[PDB]
């Protein structure tokens, strides 16, 4: 239940209306001691860093209504060195961070328009882990329970790899709520996200996620899908 | 059943008797291109390089019979550079090697003379990662079949983390088998492997596991834990 899958499972919330976005925290990254070679921290890629070591840093913001055209790519000047810049818009939170070193995570709910398969397409500099569907990102409506007990990752990138960029394919069912769970850093130097999709009904490609992010409230009994 | 516990399943092999010793595999591991910053390749910390990722790199040798003590301190002249050296004599392969970057998988069973808990420790420059377990680590003599479907790990330590140095505390039951599976790489410069434990009977420490480690045979139907 917690494995990657092609016909993930998804949610059926009850009365209660979805607020539009995903919600983010955002947490500091910093260099190592000046001297070091090389000069960033390799804590990024313990294998539990996305899972509890990020907790130990610095935490900077946490925001809801995440939503829209998530995408980046943040320009430095030169590397190891801790240079300013912002998140777009989309991100609700206008003020400045150290754009070449931080940690971010997202987390909601994708609402599909469409029933058939869904392609999505990944790139980060440097990281971004994919976490999707019912037990494998979180519980139905049952999150604040079961976060951090998310399974194998279903997408991943990594700058330098021989994955830079990937891929998942999932086959999906319009209007049910699948949870979702994205895992971005930066270490230094330049950095850059891009999240989008395709499906089988059409040759557009979605970039935009107005209609598509949501939050969903926990419930005493869960929300489980019920198609 | 494929996650790490305190109390780990083993396995009872029938009339078949064991072989002293684990199963090694050696493989190449490259220096990125003249110029690169860092050096060294980053790749042995992609999440799937110790399930599948290593497997496009040089095979170097496979052999038998690896026991007795089989920690080890590889000394570099300088980062950066290939440099031959050895390994201990316990790993039963007398060629060199570059032993500032090489990747290297050692399985099989672990047999104790002890009923209760034992702690190991570990601890490694640049990587150990540590299965044990059926399921965890692979399935009851039919680990050709299960090999690649390891659990998350029971112990790990990395060079420059907060884990520089790890533990694993488990109940385990005299006589019987335990799979187990070490998973441990050099990325440049010096090189270190260290693996021992101590129990709750006494105050020994053992560091040579010339009968403590074993080789079993698959069979047809499995040898599943009989106590
Ligand atoms: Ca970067
Ligand atoms: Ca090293």
């Amino acid at each position: 239940s917690k494995d990657p899958t092609t016909f993930p499972l998804g949610c059926s919330p009850d009365i209660t209306t979805p607020k539009k976005g995903l919600s983010m925290e955002l947490y500091s990254y910093d260099f190592r001691k000046k001297g070091s070679y090389p000069c960033w921290d390799a804590a990024y890629l313990d294998p539990n860093y996305p899972r509890t070591g990020y907790k130990s840093h610095r935490l900077l913001a946490k925001v809801d209504g995440v939503t829209g055209n998530i995408n980046f790519y943040y320009h430095a000047t030169k590397g190891c060195t801790p240079q300013l810049g912002h998140l777009p818009a989309s991100y609700n939170y206008p003020k400045p961070l150290t754009m070449t070193n931080f940690t971010m995570l997202l987390y909601g709910y994708f609402r599909p328009k469409v029933t058939g398969f869904h392609t999505f397409t990944i790139s980060a500099d440097d990281l971004l882990f994919v976490n999707f569907g019912a037990g494998n990102a979180f519980d139905c409506c049952r999150r604040d329970s079961s976060a951090d007990h998310f399974g194998n990752y279903q997408a991943y990138a990594i700058w330098g790899s021989k994955t830079a960029k990937d891929e998942l394919t999932v086959h999906l069912d319009a209007g049910v709520y699948y949870p979702i769970r994205l895992f971005y850093n930066n270490i230094g130097k330049d950095g850059a996200l891009s999240f989008t999709f395709k499906t089988e009904s059409n040759e557009n490609t979605v970039s935009d996620f107005s209609e598509y992010f949501f939050s969903l409230d926990d419930t005493e009994e869960g929300c489980p899908g019920l198609i």
